[PDB]
C-alpha cells in the first residue's frame, strides 16, 4: 500500500542482513525498503547460498509495490570498508548510524510509514569514537523524544517496562511515583493512538512478589506503587494492580489484558520469550514515529552461517504494518 | 517397606479442609492421614454435600492399608474454637501449628514416609501472636535445617529458587558463594536421590538481566555466580550457567534439562505458573524428610462453596508417593 517501511540491516558483520535476506524470500504485504549497502547484502546473499533480486531504489522516486518473493528493496548506503561476517570493524560505525538516520528522518519526513531496525552493536560505534548511548537513545534523540517506553511484544503479549537494562539491585530504588506516572501514560497513549485501543486495559506487576503480601513482603507497593496507580485510575487510566507478578501472568488474567507493565527486565521477558518460542518485538513508545526492533543481538558468531530464527524479525515487521494501519 | 503419608489442611476456615475431602472420593494407593480436627471435617463434608467416611488413627497402629474410596483416615487434632467456613479466627492458630508439628515429627520419628500440606494462612497465625515466617520455613526450623531448596514444578518444568520469600531490594546481597553453593548442591542432590535422576542437568539464571552483560549490568555473576558454578561443575555437577532469564526460558533450552534455577521468586515463577497454573507442587528440597505443597492460597471465600480446583494438591500428593518411592 502507500505505506512504505523502512528495514535497517544493522550491524554489517552481524545477523541483521543475514535475517533481513531470510526474510526477502517472501513477498511482503507493503513495500519493504532496506536501507544498507548493496554489496553488503549481495556478498552475505552468496554466503548464504541464497539468491535475492536486491531492486535498487532512489529517493527520487520511492516503490509503490513489494518486491517479488525472492526480491529485496535497497536504498544503498555505502561502506567504508568491506565486510566479513562476525567480524567487527569500527570503520563501518558511521555508516550504522547513516542507515539509522536516513530510516528515521525518512519516517518524520512522511516518505516512511514506519522503521524496523534489526540488530546493531553498541561496542564498536564507541570504538569508532562516535557518541552512541544505545539504539533506541539514538532515535529518541533524532526525533527529538525526552521520554520513551520500551514494549516487548509476541503474538498475543504485549509487556512494557518500568525498568530496562539496570542492575537487579538498583531496581528497587528506581520505582518512583514519577516513572511510574511517565511510563504509564506513554503506554496508554501508544496503545490508543499506534495500536487503536479506545481504553487499554492494563494489569500492572507489583515489584516484590506476591505484590508485597499486605506490606509484609516489602513495602513499595504500600507506600509508592499502589497510592501512584490509585491517582491514575481517576485520571483516566486503567490501570490494575499492583498484582503478583506470577499471578498476573496466566492465560485466565491476561485474557482481558491489553498490555502488562511489569516493574523490571526479567519480570516480564521470560514468559514473554517462553510463549514465542524466543521470537519477540521490541516496540518504542513514545516516539513522534513508528519503530519496532528485534530483541537479540547481532549474534556475529552465527553471521553467515544460515543457522538462525527469523521469528523475531518477522513479528518486528508485522506489529509495524499493524501500528502504521492503526495510524502512527 | 509400607510408606504412610501425613496430610494437613491447614487453616481450618481455608478451602484446605474441602480439597482433602475432595480427593477422598478416591483411594490412595498409599494410607494418607489426614492430621485435623474430625469434626471440622465432618462439618466441611455436611457443608459441601459431600459422604466422606472418617476413619480415626491410633498412634498406636499406623494404618498400612490405603483407606477406601470415600474414606479418609484422620488423625484427630482438637480446634480450640468452632469453625465457620472463610472466617479466620486467631483462637484456632495453635490448632494449625499443632497439625504441622505432629506430620512434620511424625516424618522424623519415622512413622511416615513424606507429608503434603494444605494451605494456611500466615496472617492469622502472626495476629495470634506467634512467629511464622511461612511454611517453608516452618518446617526448615522444625527439622533443624540450616538451608532448605524451595522448588516449584509442573509436568516438564521444574524451577528451583536460590532465594524465596524477600523483597526485591534483599536479593542483591543475599546471592553469596556460600548461599549459591549450598542450593546448587542440595537441588542437584534432591533430583538425583529424590526424583531418580542420574546426573541432573541443571539451567542456572544470572542475577542481573543479559546475565550481567560481560559485567556492565552488574557484577555478581563474574564475581559470584560466574566462579560458584565453574566450581561446583569441576566437581561432577552439570550446571550450565549463568544465563540470560529470557534465554533459559524457552521451550528449545527447557526441553533439555530436569531443573532451572532462578536467583528469585519473580525471575521464574511467572513462566511456571503460565505453563502448569493448577497442576503444580511447591517441593522443599534439602530437608531430612519428604515435603510437598500446594502453592495456591487458602481462598477463604470459596471454602464450602465446592468451586474450587483439587488439581495442584493431586500432583503434590503424586509428587510426594513418587518421591518417597524414590526414596527420602
Ligand atoms: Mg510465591
Ligand atoms: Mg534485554
Amino acid at each position: 500500500m502507500s505505506l512504505r517501511f523502512a528495514l535497517t540491516p544493522g550491524e554489517p558483520a552481524g545477523i541483521g542482513p543475514d535475517l533481513c535476506l531470510l526474510l526477502a524470500r517472501s513477498a511482503q504485504p507493503h513495500p519493504l525498503i532496506a536501507i544498507a549497502s548493496r554489496t553488503l547484502l549481495q556478498e552475505r546473499a552468496g554466503q548464504l547460498g541464497l539468491a535475492i533480486d536486491l531492486k535498487d531504489v532512489s529517493p527520487a522516486a520511492w516503490p509503490e509495490r513489494p518486491a517479488k518473493a525472492g526480491q529485496l528493496y535497497v536504498w544503498d548506503t555505502p561502506l567504508a570498508a568491506p565486510v566479513r561476517p562476525g567480524q567487527l570493524d569500527r570503520a563501518n560505525a558511521a555508516y550504522v548510524l547513516e542507515t539509522l538516520t536516513r530510516a528515521g528522518q525518512g519516517c518524520l519526513d512522511g516518505h516512511f510509514a514506519g522503521m524496523i531496525t534489526a540488530p546493531v552493536h553498541k561496542g564498536v560505534i564507541n570504538e569508532a569514537g562516535i557518541p552512541f548511548s544505545g539504539h533506541t537513545e539514538f532515535l529518541a534523540d533524532l526525533t527529538h523524544t525526552a521520554q520513551v517506553v520500551m514494549m516487548l511484544a509476541t503474538r498475543g503479549l504485549r509487556v512494557a517496562l518500568a525498568t530496562t537494562h539496570l542492575p537487579l539491585r538498583e531496581v528497587a530504588d528506581a520505582i518512583s511515583d514519577e516513572r511510574l506516572t511517565r511510563v504509564a501514560r506513554i503506554l496508554h497513549a501508544d496503545l490508543r493512538d499506534k495500536f487503536g485501543i479506545a481504553h487499554p486495559r492494563i494489569l500492572v506487576c507489583g515489584l516484590n512478589p506476591h505484590a508485597g503480601e499486605g506490606g509484609h513482603l516489602g513495602r513499595e507497593e504500600i507506600e509508592v506503587i499502589e497510592p501512584c496507580l490509585e491517582r491514575l485510575r481517576g485520571e483516566g487510566l486503567d490501570l490494575i494492580g499492583p498484582l503478583p507478578a506470577d499471578t498476573l501472568f496466566t492465560p485466565k488474567h491476561l485474557e482481558h489484558c491489553d498490555a502488562v507493565l511489569a516493574m523490571y527486565h526479567d519480570q516480564g521477558l521470560p514468559v514473554l520469550k517462553y510463549k514465542g518460542f524466543g521470537a519477540a518485538v521490541n516496540v518504542t513508545l513514545g516516539l513522534p514515529i513508528i519503530r519496532t526492533s528485534v530483541d537479540h543481538g547481532t549474534a556475529l558468531d552465527l553471521a553467515g552461517s544460515g543457522r538462525i530464527d527469523s521469528g523475531s524479525l518477522q513479528v518486528a515487521l508485522e506489529t509495524a504494518y499493524q501500528m502504521a494501519a492503526s495510524r502512527c
